[PDB]
């Protein structure tokens, strides 16, 4: 059974705020590191615990995570069991078919020793508490580079970019959470390092932790919308209803988090904010051959490429179980400006926006990198299909610059290819660990 007062918040539950600052570093000076590592941020560091309780929500809550090179640099040499974690994410863009020449150039490197999270209702709060621990730091820390974020305004405070619902789909922790109709169902030791069946041995001090995968993704919106009304399949609705559907079929998702495999040609808002019911599938139909049948949900869809479901077999019944290896923990939050009307009017991107990125999972290689480059990056993902070829995730689906080849996404014609220029934009990021709270003021401290 987890210990939730030693996990940090972000992992399980998210940092429940208006806004982030990711808060890149590297350490100078070890010894001033640690001593104020203990002293200044162990005690302040949010746990899952602390966060699910309404009534102890901290004014700025903090999180924290090192890579690879900046454990060295605390002089912690141990096998944290995590191959891609150790070798850097930079190292591992030829994996997803991105290049390095897009990447923030902090990034593209191993020069970055950590992460601070910092969240808060205000991003007064979050710059005090950054002069704060610039200032009892001192010259031990360097700040390399860092990205702020936050919660859509209004009406869309909890969509992304572009304009999709978003968190509504995690994996339930089996002993912990109280799954929801169609949820996934998984082992602690998924998520969590040294955890409930995590098969991997890690030093007794990384026991509940997990290993934060964080990508700067940029969205072309305005390119994202000109592609949808210029793509719109023919017929008898409007044109935007049509865009619409298109985006839809993209996504797995209407705007209103509605899933379209449930609502397959109009988007169902009453149905989209219902947590008892929009994840309430598995892609099984009565009277339709799950090998064939693209009229409900594509294939190709973003949702159906990262999760499955009855795809890799199991309950065609929800909830469908397969692939709980391969889950992720999501707690992403949009970045930048909105879209401004001088690009929307031009459908041109000239201000960066998009999602700042963060997969929780215990391992690596089963989980971010997974989908990204097993799933998500192959034409014939998921297998056993008619036709075969499925093409890539028109969302995140890359291969070297190249416009992706997506098929299935016109319901009249399950052959039609679209081609789609990538709408995101990698900018790199990095692979990082979350240690369990205990491990900041004790090994990493020590
Ligand atoms: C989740 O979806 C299932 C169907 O996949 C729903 O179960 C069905 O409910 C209808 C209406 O009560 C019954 O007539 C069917 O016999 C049920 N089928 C099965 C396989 O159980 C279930 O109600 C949905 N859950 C929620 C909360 O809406
Ligand atoms: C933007 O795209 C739309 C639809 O393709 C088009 O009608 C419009 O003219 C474009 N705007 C500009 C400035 O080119
Ligand atoms: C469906 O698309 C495929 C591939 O482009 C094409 O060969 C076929 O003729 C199309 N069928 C119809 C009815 O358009
Ligand atoms: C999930 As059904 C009612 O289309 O078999
Ligand atoms: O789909 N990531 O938020």
């Amino acid at each position: 059974s987890l210990n939730t007062d030693d996990i940090q918040g972000d992992i399980l539950v998210g940092m429940h705020k208006q806004k982030q600052l990711f808060y890149f570093f590297a350490i100078n000076d070890p010894a001033t590191f640690k001593t104020h590592l203990a002293s200044d941020i162990a005690p302040v560091v949010a746990s899952v615990t602390q966060l699910s309780n309404v009534a102890t929500q901290p004014l700025v809550a903090l999180n924290i995570a090192f890579s690879n090179t900046g454990l060295l640099a605390l002089g912690v040499t141990d096998n944290l069991g995590d191959s891609l974690f150790a070798n850097g994410q930079a190292k591992d863009a030829t994996s997803f078919k991105e290049s390095t020449s897009s990447w923030v150039p902090q990034f593209a490197g191993t020069g970055i020793h950590g992460v601070i999270i910092l969240a808060s209702d205000t991003t007064d709060l979050i710059d005090q508490q950054v002069a704060s621990i610039e200032s009892t730091f001192g010259s031990s820390i360097s700040k390399l580079y860092s990205l702020s974020a936050s919660i859509r305004p209004g009406n869309e405070a909890g969509h992304e970019m572009f304009g999709f619902l978003d968190g509504i789909a995690q994996p339930a922790i089996n002993g912990f959470n109280t799954p929801l109709p169609g949820q996934n169902i998984v082992d602690a030791g998924v998520i969590i390092t040294g955890a409930t069946n995590d098969p991997i041995t890690r030093p007794s001090w990384a026991v509940g932790g997990s290993f934060l995968a964080f990508r700067q993704l940029e969205q072309l919106v305005p390119e994202f919308n000109k592609y949808l009304l210029d793509n719109a399949p023919a017929g008898s609705g409007s044109l935007q209803a049509r865009a619409d559907l298109l985006g839809a079929r993209m996504v797995g998702r209407w705007k209103s988090g509605a899933p379209i495999d449930l609502t397959p040609t109009a988007d169902d808002p009453a149905l989209g904010a219902d947590a008892q019911r929009n994840n309430n599938f598995t892609y099984s139909h009565a009277g339709f051959d799950l090998g064939s049948d693209q009229s409900h949900c594509p294939f190709s869809a973003h949702i159906r490429k990262t999760r499955p479901r009855a795809d890799l077999g199991g309950s065609l019944t929800p909830p469908n179980l397969s692939a709980g290896a391969n889950s992720i923990m999501r707690s992403g939050i949009p970045y930048g400006p909105e879209v401004t009307s001088a690009e929307s009017a031009s459908n041109t991107t000239t201000q960066e926006r998009g999602l700042a990125f963060v997969a929780y999972q215990a391992q690596l290689s089963q989980g971010f990198h997974f989908l990204q480059q097993t799933w998500a990056d192959n034409a014939n993902f998921p297998p056993g299909k008619t036709p075969a070829t499925v093409g890539l995730d028109p969302i995140i689906g890359q291969n070297n610059g190249q416009p992706r080849v997506v098929n299935g996404l016109l319901p009249s014609n399950s052959s039609a290819s679209l081609s789609i220029p990538q709408f995101v934009v990698s900018h790199g990021g990095e692979y990082f660990f979350s240690p369990p709270i205990s491990a900041i003021g004790g090994r990493l401290s020590a």
